[PDB]
């Protein structure tokens, strides 16, 4: 299941869906694990989120060119943070089209992260406009609302029952909601539940700080956010 490649770990979730794990060394804390997704669409590769650093992000591309040997069409990130947008330069240097939430690109310079080349707009229902998200294929982007951040988005993999909750949704064994610094203590539960309503056929909920859990993770996250 878990393959150690360089300094990252890769785990196959589905025939064309792989999960990558980035690690950050924090002096006095340890190694922070951040999960991501790699989806193969026929002859092209699609990546969700980057690593903690451009270096680690490039290592992912090396793995892609090794096991998949296919070119990456575009990359979509969840929110403007170093835990997901730490390798934006690597994507640009490789000539990969970066797509992110319109707000994420605005918060990027503030947080000190490189803004994406394209911006995604979302309707009142939370669904991304097809115009801003062209040739995405199975990458279905949905914006639940203010949760971990005000720009956090979720990505579902069409054709499968796999949904990426980013750093918003936590596992059913989580004790905390993770980072509550830039988080919202009012719409957190609503946003978490919105994700479950958006992708009801998704049985595999992949997060960025834990392994892919069942739909129980969504309910657990919602229950934890209900106490805010
Ligand atoms: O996603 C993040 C995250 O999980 C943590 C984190 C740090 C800890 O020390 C923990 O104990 C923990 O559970 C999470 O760092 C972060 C710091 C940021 O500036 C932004 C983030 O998005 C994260
Ligand atoms: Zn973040």
């Amino acid at each position: 299941g878990d393959q150690r490649f360089g300094d990252l770990v890769f785990r196959q979730l589905a025939p064309n869906v792989w999960q990558h794990t980035s690690y950050l060394d924090m002096p006095g804390f340890g190694a922070v694990a951040s999960n991501g997704l790699i989806v193969r669409d026929g002859g092209r590769v699609l990546v969700v989120d980057t690593a903690w650093t451009d270096d680690q992000t490039a290592q992912i591309l090396n793995w892609i060119k090794q096991e998949i040997n296919l070119p990456v069409a575009l990359a979509v990130v969840t929110h403007a943070h170093q835990d997901k947008m730490g390798g934006m330069d690597a994507l640009h240097a490789a000539g990969i089209a970066t797509y992110a939430n319109a707000l994420s690109n605005q918060l990027a310079p503030q947080e000190g992260m490189v803004a994406a080349q394209h911006s995604l707009t979302f309707a009142a229902n939370g669904w991304v406009e097809p115009a801003t998200a062209p040739n995405f294929g199975p990458l279905k982007v949905f914006y639940p609302g203010p949760g971990h951040t005000s720009d956090n988005i979720t990505v579902g993999i069409d054709g499968t029952d796999i949904a990426f909750g980013g750093c918003l949704i936590k596992d059913s064994k989580a004790k905390s909601l993770g980072n509550l610094g830039d988080a919202d203590t009012e719409h957190y539960a609503a946003s978490a539940r919105a994700f479950g309503a958006a992708f009801p056929k998704a049985s595999m909920i992949v997060m960025s700080h834990s392994a892919p859990d069942s739909r129980a993770a969504i309910t657990h996250t919602a229950r934890m956010a209900d106490k805010l």
